[PDB]
RNA sequence: AUGCCUUAAACUUAUGAGUAAGGAAAAUAACGAUUCGGGGUGACGCCCGAAGAAUUUUUGAGC
């Protein structure tokens, strides 16, 4: 398996994606914006409820709808 | 973070069938009908019912 690479590890490579995904979409929330917790949870730093959202997914879904840009006006 | 060849590949980016139970967002429905009686609740929530002419000035007691 050193010379030609033999097989697929789905479990680590569903990892993997979960990270490219993650790095993608961060890159265009500012920094200001997007709080990590502790468990790598993220809330919304405009809100002023402070929603926890469990992906960055989420995140970017959370911060597409209205609530957030009535919120983000006021900001 | 170097140019070219059939976007170099006429390669693939898979993840079965169910049981029971939670969390978070998106979306979406309403705002003031006042008091009284009853239901409910620790308490509210909530729910069911009922209802500008009259003494100090400008519409005259004046003739
Ligand atoms: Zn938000």
């Amino acid at each position: 398996m050193s010379f030609k690479r033999e097989g697929d590890d789905w479990s680590q490579l569903n990892v993997l994606k979960k990270r490219r995904v993650g790095d993608l979409l961060a890159s265009y929330i500012p920094e200001d914006e997007a709080l990590m917790l502790r468990d790598g949870r993220f809330a919304c730093a405009i809100c002023p409820h402070r929603p926890v959202l469990d992906t960055l997914a989420m995140l970017t879904a959370h911060r597409a709808g209205k609530k957030h840009l009535s919120s983000l006006q006021l900001f």
